[PDB]
């Protein structure tokens, strides 16, 4: 059933699909640097998703909270950003984790408390500074049609976040 569950869903107001690859679920706990306790439920194995937004879309690939691959479009810089950001939280990578400030209460629409990946969400969503300043960055091949993206949302054809590239398609 997890399986079947995690194979198309929407989340930070972008519908996933899985395209390839499997994985198990398990709870996970992680500190954040406030010394927060999040029980977060984890995908173990490599898996492939299509993201399709309002004004963005994006392929990622990853394993076992590691992003491997993720190419955006988007109609802006806004809007790539905000892809990019979704894509990083739901990778469940430790870099993010440990890009968390402050305590994490964020309720939804009916005041009740949030899951911990969505507590993750909002986070980044409010600021992404923290979160791309520490994601790291890494030399990129020049291939055409494709370009890189710094954490200033900065366009470099020589560096690019890492595993990050934006499609100029």
């Amino acid at each position: 059933s997890h399986m079947r569950i995690s194979s198309s869903f929407s989340f930070g107001g972008f519908t996933f699909k899985r395209t390839s690859g499997s994985s198990v679920k398990r709870e996970e706990e992680v500190l954040t640097g406030n010394l927060q306790t999040l029980k977060i439920r984890v995908h173990e194995g490599y898996e492939e998703f299509t993201m399709v937004g309002r004004r963005a879309t994006a392929i990622l690939r990853k394993a076992t909270r590691r992003l491997i691959q993720l190419i955006v479009s988007g109609r802006d810089e806004q809007s790539i950003a905000e892809a990019i950001i979704v894509a990083m939280v739901f990778s469940q990578e430790d870099c993010m984790i440990k890009a968390v400030r402050g305590d994490l209460n964020f309720v939804n629409r009916a005041n009740q408390r949030l899951n911990p990946m969505h507590q993750l969400l909002r986070h980044f969503q409010k600021d992404a500074k923290v979160l791309f300043q520490n994601w790291g960055v890494e030399h990129i091949d020049n291939v055409m049609g494709m370009i890189g993206i710094l954490p200033d949302m900065t366009p470099s054809t020589e560096m690019s976040m890492r595993g990050v590239r934006i499609s100029k398609m």
